[PDB]
């Protein structure tokens, strides 16, 4: 949870027909500033997408028109726009608006300091359901980060290869086997079956716990439950069904291989247990800047009709992953 960083500004680019504004590259992230707010290896506080900002009009009176009730706070959520045809997300401001950061270096994370929160879209009905407990602390929770914000490991990777899966929309699911205890979690705890809840019942329709029972050993699959009133269904589907992206080793504390987690999904499958699959495209051998794994990620869903939210992208030995989502697709769902 890295909201407020202290980042470094990259190119600035003038933005053609604007004379008070220019365009700032922030790592992989292009950001609109005013004209000469900066020149190229300032530092600043940069602000991602999906930050939500207190009202404060002394230190962020750029944000006043966009101030809303969320949570019970009257903030501003940052999110993606296009500003005299210029993608701009973020927010970018000097190191001299906050003096209490005088100390700090460069790539520190201020987003506790600053009072920070994230901004996520409401839940999906009956995926809240009763909570049973904390999600297992023995478990890797699913976040990815983006491509943005990786620009080193990006040119550190050169040469590595990756398996490219299509980044379905929908609730994160955890489905696991410690021991004698098998569990159903949504995105942040462990839910109890009831006859409405949705992760259960796409966990029996598909028999998955009758496969970690057969399998026999403490795994945790980890895949996104899609399908109508999930995220406003952009697959279309009918229904909802779970599709598998990782599995984690629990013994081991690390995830499967793709290699790794496409045999066990085959023994599965041959064994009568059909758990899908996220859909999984051309392995990439990684040679690309973050602007070309941008440029790649808009296309065909699972639903080849519609355009995806984006990719994500895992090293075959199954220990780095980031994700690379679509600004088409955040263009065209202003609730993303
Ligand atoms: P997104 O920006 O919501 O952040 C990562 C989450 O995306 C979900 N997810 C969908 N499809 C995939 C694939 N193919 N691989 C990994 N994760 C995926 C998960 O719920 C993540 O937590
Ligand atoms: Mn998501």
């Amino acid at each position: 949870r890295k909201l407020a960083t202290i980042r470094t500004a990259g190119e600035i680019t003038p933005i053609a027909g604007a004379e008070a504004i220019e365009c700032c590259h922030v790592d992989g992230w292009t950001c609109v500033i005013k004209k000469g707010e900066f020149k190229q290896g300032d530092r600043g506080v940069y602000f991602e997408i999906d930050s939500f900002i207190k009202e404060d009009n002394d230190r962020y009176p750029m944000l006043s028109k966009q101030v809303i009730d969320y949570e019970g706070q009257r903030g501003t959520r940052l999110r993606t726009a296009r500003l005299r045809g210029q993608l701009s997300q973020g927010l970018f401001l000097p190191m001299d608006r906050f003096p209490e950061l005088a100390s700090n270096q460069v790539g520190d994370d201020v987003t506790e300091i600053l009072g920070i929160t994230k901004w996520e879209p409401p839940i999906s009905t009956n995926l809240s359901g009763e909570i049973l407990g904390e999600f297992p602390t023995f478990i890797s929770k699913t976040d990815q980060e983006r491509v943005q914000n990786l620009i080193p490991q990006i040119e550190e990777n050169k040469g590595q290869k990756f398996e490219v899966t299509v980044k379905l929309d929908g609730s994160s699911m955890t489905v696991y086997r410690k021991d004698d205890h098998i569990g159903v979690c949504g995105r942040n705890w462990e839910l109890r079956e009831t006859a409405t809840n949705a992760q259960w019942h796409a966990a029996r329709r598909n028999k998955m716990i009758e496969g970690l029972q057969f399998l026999n050993r403490n795994l945790a699959l980890q895949g996104e439950i899609i399908g109508e009133s999930i995220q406003g269904n952009l697959e279309k589907l009918k229904g909802q069904d779970f599709y598998l992206f990782d599995i984690y080793d629990i013994d081991k504390a690390q995830y499967l291989t793709p290699i790794e987690r496409q045999s066990l999904v085959k023994q599965l499958n041959d064994n009568g247990f059909t758990v899908k699959h996220v859909p999984i495209l051309d392995d990439l051998e990684l040679n690309h800047t973050a602007e070309q794994i941008l440029a790649m990620a808009d296309g065909p869903s699972l639903n080849k009709n519609v355009k995806r939210a984006g990719l994500v992208f895992k090293r075959l030995d199954g220990k780095f992953s980031f994700k690379a989502i679509s600004n088409a697709y955040l263009e065209k769902h202003k609730d993303r």
